[PDB]
């Protein structure tokens, strides 16, 4: 099963459902094997009713498409797709929270507030809306309109993106046409020029899926943004993870999906519940994270993360999960059919992502609470169900200190230099405490052993001095390894890093070191580290393409993440990727994503499926940015 | 080459691309054989970067995705993502034409300008925008941001939906929540709803794919209100199609592709520029039509028809062809190399729309007619270095009679009872004289023998007194073939049908019957049959769902083909479809789409490949509506 995950609690219960006869979605990728290649390699076309077409990589014909589409458009084509994807999720994500805020302040949904008033006024003035003797409702609902107003043309760009880097990055971007006119603007735009008969050269169809991309960021950011401003912008907390957080004599709820406007509230409401719980012969009610929801909740409030990714039907086969609660995105529809055999009540919230068999509530704001309660009073149902029944919960969790906002860090990092807080991290750069920055970000993917890429590349990183950022799936990897536990720094990080970690934890009251990985949440708190990052170029006053500062979706999945990694390319980062995105049946179009687009914003992507050797490209590109700047390396 | 096409000038150029080794859209078809099948029936997912996916049809495993998604899902999701695709095309287009509108009112664009004022007031009457004591300028502007409002979420939903089906209709589809809040909205929903992990149901995702092939219908709706503004809307006119029409001492420009904000300048210009053309040795420039462009330069100002769809390339393999001037969709790539060994000039002018190998001009509403002559003289050039070269036309041409635009109906119905125009056609079809209405539409396709389905279904429904329209590549395939011209209405009418032809044409001075098919435009031009069949019922006070009509994409291949037919259906008609959609893989999908869909919006797909036996499933289907009508049939 260590082939399969290298997480013990997720082998143990692979075992589980290996002699219960219950399919996973390894087994389903075995039963899958061998996949298309040309699929696989990206020369394959369905985009009209003359299809399918495919190109064979080598041989003979067919050679080209049936309306004369070569390889290099057909693989731009579909990538493109998959990032105008990716787009939709984000900021429907986005435009969710921008429609709740509304509301809230509307007086239409009195569950939800404003929580965090100093973020409110933080972003009404990057906007540029003015806050002086207004309202904090009316800034808020003048806030929610530019978070709308950035879905469609208008007359300025996206705001999310335009006022979120620095000018000079700007510049650079809208020079090639690159800044997004409007966030569904541009996936529109998308899906119209990979059409039939539309956009046919490599270079032009390329360069609209970068403005798509930063149409994915400006999502991301929003949608980081309104929720923070909803729900808390995270500060630090301690937290467990894994799947022996789930407790035998609780109520065990999963909270699963992205959108967190209905787990918050579930997070509030299942304290208020104890007692009914009590009632039914529970101790309490037991809300665990399950993927980017459960990132949310963990970094606002403290709320074990049980599991994500590719091992999200092992949750269900402990047989304790009495209920998950799901919103949308990255959900594996077999935990409709998983629930039959284990017990689980799985239950749909949000109307356009439902699943054939599981019970559906129609959650609004509205009635937030009353959803929530009926929710949890079906969880409690389920807990009776389950009174006699043997459960095997691995007992199986790693310590996990997370929360780092970019306010966190750059409040952690004021304590060794009030006025000037990015300066000890700039100093530490400069000498080689500190190398770098690597953001880990994106999924686990069923052709990679579970997590073995994020942490083989993280442990070599991180005894080079690296520090390491984690958001997503990425995060969820490296907290069930041990990573967010600051126990672990002795035996993780170079001395360089050590020293560094330790300074600033010493000076934030801990005793002890930051933990050896910062989780800075979410895959939409993606736009944390660009927040970061930002503010690091604009101390510097230099762009983000002349920072030591890489990205790796090591083990990537979802096309979220290959619009973020499109996004880190086109913003300026050195991008690495463990997974084959579709194209390597166009060199051209693998020319111009790992090598020419350097020459357009200064990123480009690094394709390496070997975590040893995409390490040391990390580590390459790291130091030919340091020496670009005269540092030592 | 009649197993390929049955147009005669396409077999004669077929001949000529064979001996000189060009290879065409046929060749590579032919190099694609075997087609996969898995994408054939829709059993593949390449949604995220664990696939490709696929299942087998019948057998053993593969039997699920690798996530859990079934082959429901799947193909329910392949069919989404293929509505929302185009959707953005029609819609991309319309978006450009409400730009171009507020440019040409604005004062920044003088070559455009309100040509159809009447039109104007009545689309603003019909949005509710106030007329009275109002400047056109103003109106126009008012009309422009209302077009450009129903791309996004607002107070009101998308109103080039709701303000063109009856009261009725509207309720039903409300009632089902099918009324699109915005068009890029949906869109952008469609694409996230269908990535990894989301929504899983297929009932669920195809009321999604009804509702957002309405935001198509609202983009071909409102890009015929605004090319009819900016451009004229369409009354009857003669003129020729197929091959035939270009001439060897002229300068042959064909204009490609959809939306003509270019091409109706290119006519006008390629008007003044006659003596520029004189001086180089050319009769004329003479401007022929390919596609959709071509449909809307035939409608508004008689020009030619070339040819259409899949033979496209064959206008090239002439020899006489001087320049291409394109726009966006439907244009086979392949043009832009085989133009390397035929000389014509291929001009692409969208930013988004590039073909490698093409000179591009960078067209803007700003400069069109300085654009215009630039391209103009391109094509002058090429007419100078083909001195001397024999070519080969075919001396193959059609007479037709276009233009009817739902207002020019309404008035030639008028001069049988001017204040009551719908109901001579209504008394006719209560007599028999006409038994129902049937719009063909849609593409041609490669996989079946050019024009074979188009010709065969409509001679059956013509002599069985079906009023025949057509729109598109459907009108194209109709008007090569001779259904255009009124001089064979005694050859293809029933007695019935040539009747009630020949009295609308006796009283609009004739002396000749009206053609047995009537051309309603482009293809976004469906939206005028919309337009005549809601106002017949309105009159009879019925909803679309009991009229007499149905609708045959008979030779459907693209995106926006596909968005059409399923629009068809939502707004309540019988839609044949004579090409296999990738649904075959899921009969629940099936049974959906062809029969419980009836219960939701009492429309329907008929699927059959076999075009005799459409004809009489479309018959049967006219009948099934004179039956619930009480009429005899
Ligand atoms: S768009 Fe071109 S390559 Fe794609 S399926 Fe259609 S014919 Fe084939
Ligand atoms: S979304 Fe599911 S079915 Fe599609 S490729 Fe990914 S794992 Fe396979
Ligand atoms: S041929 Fe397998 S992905 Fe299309
Ligand atoms: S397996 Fe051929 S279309 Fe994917």
């Amino acid at each position: 099963q260590n082939l399969k995950s290298t997480d013990r609690a997720v082998q143990q219960m692979l075992d589980k459902a290996k002699r219960e006869g219950i399919q996973t979605v390894w087994d389903r990728y075995e039963a899958m094997k061998p996949q298309c290649g040309f699929g696989e390699t990206g020369l394959c076309c369905r985009h009209c009713l003359q299809g399918p077409c495919r190109i064979n990589p080598f041989g003979d014909e067919p050679k080209v498409g049936i309306c004369g589409a070569t390889a290099e458009v057909i693989v731009a084509r579909g990538l493109d797709r998959s990032i105008a994807a990716g787009a939709a999720g984000h900021s429907g994500h986005a435009k969710h929270l921008a429609h709740t805020l509304k509301k809230a302040v509307q007086g239409k949904a009195a569950s939800y507030m404003i929580k965090d008033r100093t973020k409110l006024h933080s972003i009404a003035k990057r906007l540029g809306i003015p806050t002086e003797g207004q309202k904090d409702e009316d800034i808020a609902l003048e806030v929610a309109k530019a978070a709308l107003a950035d879905f469609h043309e208008k007359d300025t760009p996206v705001l999310w993106v335009t006022t979120v880097l620095p000018p000079s990055r700007v510049k650079v971007l809208s020079a090639h046409g690159l800044i997004p006119a409007g966030i569904d603007h541009e996936i529109a735009e998308i899906m119209h020029r990979t059409s039939m008969g539309c956009d046919a050269d490599a270079q032009n169809l390329l360069l609209g899926g970068l403005r798509c991309s930063l149409a994915d960021l400006a999502g991301c950011y929003m949608g980081t943004d309104l929720a923070d401003i909803l729900f808390g912008t995270p500060a630090p907390v301690v937290t467990e993870s894994n799947l022996g957080v789930l407790k035998a004599d609780a109520v065990n709820v999963a909270v699963h999906g992205h959108n967190p406007v209905l787990s918050d509230i579930i997070v509030s409401v299942s304290k208020e519940m104890e007692n009914e719980a009590r009632a039914a012969g529970a101790t309490g009610i037991n809300v665990v994270g399950i993927c980017c929801t459960g990132n949310e909740v963990l970094m606002r409030h403290g709320i074990p993360a049980c599991t994500h990714s590719v091992s999200q039907e092992m949750a269900m086969i402990t047989g304790a999960l009495d209920a998950m609660i799901l919103d949308y995105q990255c959900i594996q529809p077999s935990v409709a059919t998983i629930a039959e055999c284990t017990g689980t009540t799985v239950i749909t919230t949000m109307e356009m992502s439902k699943i054939t068999g599981a019970t559906h509530v129609n959650f609004a704001e509205e009635a937030a609470v009353e959803n929530a309660k009926q929710i949890l009073r079906l969880a409690i149902d389920t807990f009776k169900r389950r009174k006699g029944k043997p459960v095997e919960i691995p007992n199986i969790k790693t310590k996990v200190v997370a929360g780092f906002s970019t306010e966190a860090i750059i409040n952690a990092l004021s304590k060794l230099n009030a006025n000037d807080p990015l300066k000890p991290l700039i100093d530490n750069v400069v000498n080689g405490n500190i190398r770098g920055v690597c953001l880990f970000a994106g999924c686990n993917n069923v052709k990679v052993p579970q997590d073995q890429n994020f942490t083989t590349i993280a442990r070599k990183l991180l005894k080079q001095n690296v520090l390491v950022v984690a958001t997503g799936c990425g995060a969820g990897a490296l907290m069930r390894h041990g990573f967010m536990d600051p126990a672990n720094v002795d035996e993780l990080c170079g001395d360089g890093l050590k020293a560094v970690l330790t300074a600033i934890g010493e000076a934030n009251g801990l005793g002890g070191p930051l933990p050896p990985v910062l989780h800075m949440g979410s895959c939409v708190d993606n736009s944390r580290a660009v927040a970061l990052v930002a503010a690091l170029a604009n101390r510097l006053g230099v762009d983000l393409d002349r920072l030591p500062v890489v990205a790796s979706a090591a083990e990537a999945m979802h096309e979220k993440a290959v619009a973020i990694g499109t996004w880190a390319v086109t913003i300026g980062l050195p991008t690495h990727i463990g997974v084959l995105p579709p194209i390597t049946g166009s060199l051209p179009v693998t020319q111009i994503l790992t090598s020419s687009v350097k020459d357009i914003t200064g990123g480009y992507f690094i394709v390496e499926l070997d975590p040893e050797t995409a390490a040391d490209k990390l580590l390459a590109a790291i130091n030919e940015r340091r020496a670009g700047l005269g540092l030592p390396w």
